[PDB]
């Protein structure tokens, strides 16, 4: 679809058999999700942004659906205030900025 | 222009008679720029990122150019690791998501 930005660009994703709402984030290189139940093995990792850094877990090759479009990528779980879909995923569903 | 997302969406802004490189961030309610000389009054204010909170100065009605398009809005100056253009401004140059 086409998304104007007068309202946070919130979409609906389904990961690990759960439904959630992530923010479409161009400024994010990575996909970061609040604490959640995900199967498989993972890695410790740290990412940073405004205000500081946070230690998160890294999951690769995990299936995720973003507002209808399927995609398989790297999801990072950890103490982020909101769900974020980053360019690593935004790239797969062919998302783009236009103006 | 249709900015694809395989590389961070960096664009050229011009504020305070100075040129800078900022990130086009859809997941950003506000525009935040690293420390810089900016004329006019302001108001202290804290904002929260993925890592925590930061105290930034808030300037209003500050003319700015993003990739050639003139816009006037609220700009926040503070300890942000990157220059960020937020939805408050993106909507001013007609920037939108699409996929
Ligand atoms: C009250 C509270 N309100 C809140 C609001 O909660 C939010 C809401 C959104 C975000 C995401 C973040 N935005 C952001 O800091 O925006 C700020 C400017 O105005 C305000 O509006 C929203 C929060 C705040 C960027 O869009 C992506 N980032 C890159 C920029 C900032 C450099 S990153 O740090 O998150 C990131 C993500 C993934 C990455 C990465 C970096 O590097 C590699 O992968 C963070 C906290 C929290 S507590
Ligand atoms: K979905
Ligand atoms: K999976
Ligand atoms: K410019
Ligand atoms: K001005």
């Amino acid at each position: 679809p086409q998304i104007t930005l007068w309202q946070r660009p919130l979409v609906t994703i389904k990961i690990g058999g759960q439904l959630k709402e992530a923010l479409l984030d161009t400024g994010a290189d990575d996909t970061v999700l609040e604490e959640m139940s995900l199967p498989g093995r993972w890695k410790p990792k740290m990412i940073g942004g405004i205000g500081g850094f946070i230690k998160v877990r890294q999951y690769d090759q995990i299936l995720i659906e973003i507002c209808g479009h399927k995609a398989i990528g790297t999801v990072l779980v950890g103490p982020t205030p909101v769900n974020i879909i980053g360019r690593n995923l935004l790239t797969q569903i062919g998302c783009t900025l236009n103006f």
